[PDB]
């Protein structure tokens, strides 16, 4: 076939019922995740090729960056709850990996402030139980699929993208193959 199990994707031995349609995992400490966001714009190009009626989910993970890794998962929960993902994603990535100016929760907080979220609003969110359960959601989803690496994308809780098996000669060609694979898997 043109799309083969173990080639552009793998299949989960243990499928996850009720899972989000398109589910993406990342870490702000994850170097290919930075690329996926800043250079390749994977999430965005997948969305452009997804059928409509399809919802897209992106979660942060704890297993990179120790204590700060967990702070960042809680911050991503804040970002999701306030709907400000598109204004903090870039500065968080650059704060962690480019400038290395993110070293504490207060530094994470600064990124949101500079992006225009009010201190009061940020801290209320940070401490809220809605964010607590949002953090739980992120963890559970990762636990459901035995996740030990990022970036990762799962389709309908039973297929996992396998970017290792796609040409990387051309970044643009890589992205389309990746998105076309999500679409193929989506329709499966």
């Amino acid at each position: 076939a043109q799309y083969e199990d173990g080639k552009q994707y793998t299949t989960l031995e243990k499928p996850v019922a009720g899972a989000p349609q398109v589910l993406e995992f990342f870490s702000f400490f994850c170097p290919h995740c930075y690329q996926f966001e800043e250079v390749l714009h994977i999430s965005d190009n997948v969305k452009k090729k997804l059928p409509e009626g399809v919802k897209m989910t992106k979660y942060h993970v704890n297993f990179m960056g120790g204590d700060l890794g967990k702070d960042l998962t809680q911050a991503w929960a804040v970002a999701m709850a306030l709907g400000v993902e598109d204004k903090v994603t870039v500065p968080l990535f650059e704060g962690v990996q480019k400038t290395q100016t993110i070293r504490s929760a207060s530094d994470i907080r600064d990124v949101f402030i500079n992006a225009g979220i009010k201190g009061e609003e940020y801290d209320a969110a940070w401490n809220s139980f809605v964010v607590k359960s949002l953090v739980a959601q992120q963890e559970k989803a990762a636990a459901d699929v035995q996740l030990r690496g990022v970036p990762a994308m799962f389709v309908n809780g039973k297929y996992q993208l396998n970017p290792q098996g796609m040409d990387t000669s051309n970044m643009d060609v890589f992205v389309q193959q990746y998105a076309d694979t999500v679409k193929y898997l989506s329709e499966k």
